[PDB]
RNA sequence: CUGAUAACUUACAGGACGCUUUGGCUUCAUUGCUUUUCAGGUGAACUGCCGAGUAGGUAG
């Protein structure tokens, strides 16, 4: 098993986010952002405080009271705006069907199998409203969302023939998952990705337009870069019509439309499906290699998860959470060749 | 204590205190300001901005929001101190809740407190704020110089037991909201001198300005206008002002930092205590010396919170 | 107070004739940088007059 060449190419492929600032006039400019230099004052720990006794006099009551500066990227929603208008696409492939490269053909045939044995017995449903629901909910603007009166989502899918995809206020409509089974937006977007996973050159391409309602020059929190290393806070940025725009990020936006790993030892929330389970916010990362949940202790284990698909009835519990974890990591993953 | 990795994330987010001049027409202007460059004979900028000749008043407008942002930590590491800081904040919410707090950030937002030096040489000034979510009018305040000076004066009928809970219900509910659209107008006298807030000029007097309807026009700052709301901590040794909710709680004006880890009540001396605070706050009877006094400034900076590493 | 004391190496010069380096080529899988921030004109360079004046001059 890991045949020292194993690799899957991705089958959902978002793009960055563009943010516009609409007027009352109905005409659209894009949001602009400025780097200002402001005057913190030192309330850093490790300032007055050695480890874990008190300094010399060198951290004096006088040397505490001086300012230091921060030069930050500030980005707010212009005076007499509308709305503001974040607009990207996101793309359902079939390409976890068959594996990139795999160097063997005794395990490339056991992972095709074990997607056909999936696709057929616990079908495509379940990762297709998670995924599905990401979208639809504005998970993919953070924390535009926090502090926002209320924001919509119209999103136009393809192959479609009909009307535009339109879910209005989502706070109080669109909340729990029964809210989002309504008739002309569920039914029918939810198969088309069923289409698009299990049928072989299947597409399904979603262009998604959110309108957020934000209060008087309210803080719009896009994407930074990493700075390989004074200057913290530097957001990414990208030009429209020769004005730089700030941009919220191609692969922080696929990290967001994939946050539905809630199938891990315990449960509290959906974590971002990784190998490893990790957590952002607690720095511990559940699902680690002692607790045998990671994705590598789950795939040596491929071979035998076949023998429970034979026939009636396959139980729900670490058959079906743990098979929804390997394909779930399948669809986004490349590469597990040690 | 201090586990390497412990950030929290701002309950009160402000905005920016945008300037209008209305007219006896009853139609508003953006303010502008001129600059005075000097040009020595054979860069030295400052700026002047004054209200202009035959104007009605001013207007300042800016948007508060109250979050619920205090409950869970950003980033942890441990989850020992976790359950520690959460008890600690429902424990602090079950026996002295959030009324204290909430008055304390309510009434330097509802007596212009956020103007700084723009109520000085002023006839009157009234707020209007829109709180969020509300079903009703807007909550409109008389001229506040003789009208509302006091505690006492704020708490009348229509206009203070309503927008302290929605902020009381903000803190204490999850994912809790409340947004605060304030609206103030300046009757200032003919050709009166408004303060903006200033840049940093890294090394005399050049405004902070942003751009509306394609002319530039002063601001009083982002930050200048949260570090007004937040002038509440008075709870240090002896007691002179209300101070900025700091960790070593640093006066700007006066350079020196009373509550200074030297005396102890600095939020370090403070933080590391929090396993007696669990124990103080258990039964009958919490004093008002060097209890709640304390566990008022560990809320009012978990508050400001962000980033507590060593 | 020196293997001490003394010391002219110099004239002249033609490297030239000739030259094909060439054939072929897939770098490609996966990706959350984020948490928090006061720059500070003490009152102070005024009030008039002439001028059609966002021009230009003037007294105190």
């Amino acid at each position: 098993k890991l045949p020292t060449n194993l690799a899957y190419e991705r089958s959902i492929d978002p793009s960055d986010v563009c943010f516009f600032v609409v007027w009352p006039d109905d005409r659209k400019t894009p949001l602009t952002y400025n780097s200002r230099t402001l005057l913190g004052q030192m309330e850093a720990k490790s300032l007055a405080y050695d480890v874990s006794g008190q300094p010399i006099k060198s951290a004096t009551a006088e040397a505490l009271a001086q300012g230091n500066p921060h030069q930050v990227d500030f980005c707010h929603v212009p005076y007499g705006a509308s709305h503001i208008e974040c607009s990207f696409s996101v793309s359902f492939s079939s390409e976890l069907r068959q594996p990139y490269k795999c160097n063997s053909s005794k395990v490339k045939q056991t992972l095709v199998q074990l997607v056909e044995l999936y696709e057929t017995k616990i079908g495509w449903t379940e990762l297709a409203t998670r995924y599905l629901m990401n979208i639809c909910n504005g998970k993919w603007l953070w924390k535009n969302t926090r502090k926002a009166y209320c924001w919509n989502i119209v999103l136009t899918p393809w192959p479609w023939n009909g009307e535009k995809v339109g879910f209005e206020d989502i706070r109080t409509n669109y909340t729990s998952r029964q809210d989002f089974k309504n008739n002309k937006n569920w039914s029918a977007i939810v198969e088309m990705i069923k289409t698009a996973f299990s049928s072989t050159d299947g597409l399904a391409i979603f262009e998604v337009r959110a309108t957020l309602h934000l209060p008087t020059n309210a803080m719009v929190r896009p994407s930074q870069v990493f700075t390989e290393k004074q200057n913290s806070r530097v957001f990414q940025s990208t030009t429209i019509d020769g004005e730089r725009s700030p941009i919220l990020g191609a692969f922080k936006t696929g990290a967001a439309i994939a946050t539905i790993d809630d199938w891990y030892p315990e449960a509290t929330e959906p974590l971002r499906v990784g190998r490893f389970g990790v957590h952002r916010e607690d720095v511990t990362c559940y699902r680690h290699p002692s607790t045998g949940k990671d994705f590598f202790s789950i795939l040596q284990q491929a071979e035998h998860y076949i023998e429970v698909l034979s026939a009636n009835k396959t139980p729900a519990q670490e058959t079906i959470n743990d098979m929804h974890f390997l394909m779930a990591n399948l669809i986004k993953g490349g590469m597990f060749q040690h």
